């Protein structure tokens, strides 16, 4: 890509990247105000599961 | 272990031992109260029949 003004995938990158800073600041914060690892299924089934058993 | 915040394991041995010395103290005041040793029959029940029989 030469110089343009129509596109920019430099800006595609960065908020790519930036929502998932986003995503991972969200889930930490949300374990640490639960105090809990796994908060629901798609953080670790198996964990989960045997959490729940335990 | 690591440093959590919703389980203390500590807390519970402390209150496992806790109430292990307060049932143990129950016992010796209350075997100092009736000045018998077996009061019950969960203290040698064997010996508090022979006792019972004498």
């Amino acid at each position: 890509m030469a110089v343009n003004v129509n596109t920019n995938v430099a800006a595609m990158t960065a908020q790519r990247y930036l929502t998932g800073a986003t995503n991972a600041q969200q889930t930490s914060m949300e374990r640490l105000s639960s105090g809990f690892k796994i908060n629901s299924a798609k953080d670790d089934a198996a964990g989960l599961q045997i959490s729940n058993r335990l």
